[PDB]
């Protein structure tokens, strides 16, 4: 947005503020939800897609709540800012302190005896740099149960990661390891559980950088081995060393990409990898969502003639309609 | 492993046996079996454990399913018939002497019968290992389990795995060694999720955790080694077996035993654990695990003591003396394991 934001005004904005209200029925933009084994690196994926650091990382299982994720477009005031549903008149301009806000709110509601829950919390983040829309970070799915969880952790997670990704308006984001074989993945399982066509998932390769010496993602990535609808993506986000030594997102950036380059036997690759790559790639497919959507430039044309002598008239009418036309034709390949 | 189950096993027979022919008893066997098995999740490194503890290599390993059917290894104890040979039961009157071979041998019979490269199948490959250095053990090596299927393979292949697994472990005479990757988070483990349901107290459970050498920097296995993170009936034991470069140069077994003990002692958070890690220590903790089972028959030292002062009590009649010098000299062997484990 980038790309997405350009075509948004293109009508929601400015030229579909053409005359509306007459039982036009009915922008809805897709959720975009994370999926994968406990510690796959579903919250470092996502960040990486939203651009900041403000989602607890690490251990260990850290992300014990769903976090419903809404960003918003803001009238281009450079006053970008975040807020939650449970501290309503509080605004934060860091993103660490939503950082530090999310996990004091999940400790609240659990205890580091290491209980998930299933009720979200809610979160927007204002932006003229966004288009609307919602996010999703869920609890990664696990086999055992222990600490002192309850008995019936394991199908709870299996059924709240459920509850979201159900719903046919969601694109799944389902991140896989590359340090375990893709046989074992529990993202794969999931997304084919609910998805099974495979239509709305696109598949993500984390912790690139931690294979075993002998071992390569290139089959997987080049489509090879276990094929998508969609290619796979491959991502390296940051170490728990590099969490430790509280690493910033930009450095990661860099690294990610020292590593895509800088690697041989990914090198021909890297020009297609990369949370950077992956984001356009999410970019373009939601580009396509409204696009389809334009096939009502025959609502443009509905009016125009069947106004030209309906009493003059309104030249004027049919200027916005000029101007409409103008817009939501002035947007011809962005995908 | 075998040497002091071996210099105990053999301290006995030649006492129950070659004595206590109080005839009329019961009956030796059952726990002179336990099997063992590993199990775990696709590519954990059930494998290269099993060998190690073996101590010969002669299963395939890889990267992608390679371990596709049961392959079920009764081990034997020559006459000290000093001759390492092994044989196939479905290809009998065949002995092999090269290993290397043998491997080869597991899966050529694998891929045969699978079909596709990537088919598994629930009929075990019978081999046995003769060699008069490691005593009478049944060994259980196993596909590991997965989660979805991936390429060539059919689709209830997940439940087919588990229900091939699950076979072989539901049964109490049975080792589980629960192995788990440490560079996964162990609440996503394959193993001890099912060793914990066939096995719920944990009794017949080992839990091995393979790969240290793998995690991601900023983490290490300290906590579920000291026994804090995931308690189990027995302390954790951890490995590093060989990569999968290891395996593509060929590093063998010297080297590789040689590689883990450098592993351990040498970097700093094991340091203090090292000697309670790798895979020798993990057989010398099975076989104590096995000598205690034995050493829990000799409360058998009582269906002798009855021959005694049931017969010191007691034209040819006093002949006697030697039934005694022989229910003595048993006491010669089971008085002489009293201290063992
Ligand atoms: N080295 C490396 N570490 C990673 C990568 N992705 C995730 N991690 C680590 O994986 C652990 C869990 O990451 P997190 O984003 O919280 O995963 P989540 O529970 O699925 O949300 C942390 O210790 C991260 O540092 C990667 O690509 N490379
Ligand atoms: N670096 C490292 N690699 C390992 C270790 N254990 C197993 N591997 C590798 O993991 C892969 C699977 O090993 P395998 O013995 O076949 O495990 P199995 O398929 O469960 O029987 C091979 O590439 C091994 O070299 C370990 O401790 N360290
Ligand atoms: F272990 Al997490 F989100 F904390 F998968
Ligand atoms: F991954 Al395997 F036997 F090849 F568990
Ligand atoms: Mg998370
Ligand atoms: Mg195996
Ligand atoms: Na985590
Ligand atoms: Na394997």
């Amino acid at each position: 947005e980038n790309l997405i934001s350009l075509v948004n005004k293109i009508q929601r904005a400015c030229t579909a503020l053409g005359d509306h209200g007459d039982s036009s029925a009915l922008d809805s933009l897709p959720a975009i939800a994370v999926v994968g084994g406990q510690s796959s690196g579903k919250s470092s994926v996502l960040e990486s897609i939203v651009g900041k650091d403000f989602l607890p990382r690490g251990s260990g299982i850290v992300t014990r709540r769903p976090l419903v994720l809404q960003l918003q477009k803001i009238d281009d005031g450079t006053r970008e800012y975040a807020e939650f549903l449970h501290l309503p008149r509080k605004k934060f301009t860091d993103f660490a302190a939503v950082r530090k806000e999310i996990q004091d709110e999940t400790d609240r509601e659990t205890g580091r005896s290491k209980a998930i829950s299933s009720v979200p919390i809610h979160l927007s983040i204002y932006s003229p740099n966004v288009v609307n829309l919602t996010l999703i970070d869920l609890p990664g799915l696990t086999k055992v149960a222990v600490d002192g969880q309850s008995d019936s952790i394991v199908k709870d997670i299996e059924n709240m990661v459920r509850s979201y990704i159900e719903k046919p308006n969601c694109i799944i984001l389902a991140i896989s390891p590359a340090n375990q074989d893709l046989a074992t993945s529990d993202a794969i399982k999931i997304s084919r559980e609910v998805d099974p066509s495979g239509d709305r998932t696109f598949g993500v390769l984390t912790k690139i950088d931690l294979m075993d010496k002998g071992t390569d993602a290139v089959e997987i990535l080049e489509g090879r081995s276990f094929k998508l609808k969609y290619p796979w993506v491959g991502v390296v986000n940051r170490s728990q060393a590099d969490i430790n030594k509280n690493v910033d997102m930009i450095a990661a950036r860099k690294r990610e990409r020292e590593y895509f380059s800088n690697t041989t036997e990914y090198r021909h690759l890297a020009n297609k990898m990369g949370s950077e790559h992956l984001a356009k790639m999410l970019s373009k497919h939601l580009e396509r969502v409204i696009k389809s959507r334009i096939p009502g430039i025959q609502s443009l044309i509905n009016k125009t003639v069947l106004e030209l002598e309906t009493e003059m008239e309104r030249r004027s009418a049919i200027s916005k309609r000029l101007e409409l036309y103008r817009a939501a034709q002035s947007e011809i390949d962005a995908v």
